[PDB]
C-alpha cells in the first residue's frame, strides 16, 4: 500500500472515531515517527487554529487536501450549520480525506470535491449555491497559488473581508503569490514564521485579507 493509506490505517487503530484532536494527534505521531508526510502539521497547525477562531469563518474552501488533516484542523473548530469545501485532484487522496472526515466524524461539516481546482472553482456560484467565500486555504500546487486567487476574484467569489491563508509561503515556496499578495492595494498581509511540518526547517503562512477592487 502507499504512505496515505498507511497514514488512514494508523489513524483507524490509534484515534477514537468521532474525536477529531486524536486524529490530529495520531496523524502527528505517525509523521513523527514513522514517516513524514506533508500535513500542514501540529506548529502551522496551531497558526490556522488561531486565524480560524479568530474569524468564525461561515464557508471556507481549502485547495488541496491531501489525508485530510487540514480538513480536520478546521472542520473542528467550525461553529454549527458552518461548512468547509476541500478541492482535491488526485482521486486516491480524495478518497483518503473522505474516510478520514468520517472517522472524525466531520462529514457533514465538510464536502470534499474530487476535482482540480481551475476547473471546479468556476462552478462554485452556479452548481454549489456559494455566494462569497469567508476564507480560502491554499495548500495546493505552489504554482497555483496565485492563479487561483486571481481565478477566484474573477468568479465573484472574494468579499472585502475574505481571508487567505497561504501554506509554505518559505517551503517550498510561492514567490509569485506571496511578491503579488504584498504589492498589491487588494491585501493586507501578514506573515507567520513558522516551521515545516514535523522538521525544524523554517516555513511560514501568509494571510492576505482581500480588500475589494
Ligand atoms: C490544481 C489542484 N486542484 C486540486 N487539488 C490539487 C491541485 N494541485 C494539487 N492538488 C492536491 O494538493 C496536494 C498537493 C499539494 C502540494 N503541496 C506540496 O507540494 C507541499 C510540499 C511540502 C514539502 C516541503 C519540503 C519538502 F522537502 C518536500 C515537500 C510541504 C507542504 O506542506 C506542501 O503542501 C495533493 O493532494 C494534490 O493532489
Ligand atoms: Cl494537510
Ligand atoms: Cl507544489
Ligand atoms: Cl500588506
Ligand atoms: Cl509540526
Ligand atoms: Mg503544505
Amino acid at each position: 500500500d502507499t504512505k496515505e493509506q498507511r497514514i488512514l490505517r494508523y489513524v483507524q487503530q490509534n484515534a477514537k472515531p468521532g474525536d477529531p484532536q486524536s486524529v490530529l494527534e495520531a496523524i502527528d505521531t505517525y509523521c513523527t515517527q514513522k514517516e513524514w508526510a506533508m500535513n500542514v502539521g501540529d506548529a502551522k497547525g496551531q497558526i490556522m487554529d488561531a486565524v480560524i477562531r479568530e474569524y468564525s469563518p461561515s464557508l471556507v474552501l481549502e485547495l488541496g487536501a491531501y489525508c485530510g488533516y487540514s480538513a480536520v484542523r478546521m472542520a473542528r473548530l467550525l461553529q454549527p450549520g458552518a461548512r468547509l469545501l476541500t478541492m482535491e485532484m488526485n482521486p486516491d487522496y480524495a478518497a483518503i480525506t473522505q474516510q478520514m472526515l468520517n472517522f472524525a466524524g466531520l462529514q457533514d461539516k465538510v464536502t470534499i470535491l474530487n476535482g482540480a481546482s481551475q476547473d471546479l472553482i468556476p462552478q462554485l456560484k452556479k452548481k454549489y449555491d456559494v455566494d462569497t467565500l469567508d476564507m480560502v486555504f491554499l495548500d495546493h500546487w505552489k504554482d497555483r497559488y496565485l492563479p487561483d486567487t486571481l481565478l477566484l476574484e474573477k468568479c465573484g467569489l472574494l468579499r472585502k473581508g475574505t481571508v487567505l491563508l497561504a501554506d509554505n509561503v518559505i517551503v517550498p515556496g510561492t514567490p509569485d503569490f506571496l511578491a503579488y499578495v504584498r504589492g498589491s492595494s487588494s491585501f493586507e498581509c501578514t506573515h507567520y514564521s513558522s516551521y515545516l511540518e514535523y522538521m525544524k526547517v523554517v516555513d511560514g503562512l501568509e494571510k492576505a485579507i482581500y480588500q475589494g477592487p
